[PDB]
């Protein structure tokens, strides 16, 4: 575990993370995809060997010894708000199980279902709260990666408010 488990947020490409493992915002088919998924495919393409997994689950594949946790959030274009909310919460619970199983002291994590899978809605709070629900009982240092400067502000505020 980390000596004083923390949450942090950085505004940069998760493919340049400084953590012991990465969570991919994966598609269910293990395809190179778009956005975070494409960046992860370019950095760790070996991790896409048999990475296909259903919505609401996480599947870890090693790139060398570096674990890539493929977490499949729901596409809110296809799911109802209710069912999508359930699957988004479930994907993060599976990430917490994997992070725990791997014994890492740190994990880089994007906000699931906030990009192309958001169904064109702002899901920062919904996705971040499900991340906290899952990860709060883990003792890994969690570093959240985002690209938008105002998202960085809002995530940093949400972290600092519970401190
Ligand atoms: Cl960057
Ligand atoms: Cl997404
Ligand atoms: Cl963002």
């Amino acid at each position: 575990g980390a000596m004083a488990p923390s949450y942090r947020v950085k505004r940069m490409d998760i493919a340049k993370n400084d953590e012991e493992c990465v969570v991919n915002a994966a598609n269910p088919r293990g395809l190179p995809g778009d956005g975070v998924c494409k960046a992860v495919y370019k950095k760790w393409p070996e991790s896409f060997k048999n990475s296909a997994t259903p919505v609401g689950t996480a599947k870890t594949v090693m790139c060398g010894t570096y674990p890539v946790i493929h977490a499949v959030g729901p596409n809110f274009s296809n799911y109802t708000e209710s069912e999508g909310d359930r699957e988004l919460a479930a994907a993060y619970r599976e990430v917490a199980k994997e992070v725990t199983r791997l014994g890492v002291n740190s994990v880089a994590i994007p906000l699931l279902s906030t990009g192309v899978y958001s169904g064109g809605k702002d899901r920062l709070t919904q996705s971040l709260n499900h991340l906290f629900t899952a990860m709060d009982s883990t003792d890994a240092d969690v570093v959240i990666y985002c690209r938008d400067k105002e998202w960085e502000k809002k995530i940093s505020e949400a972290i600092q408010m519970r401190t």
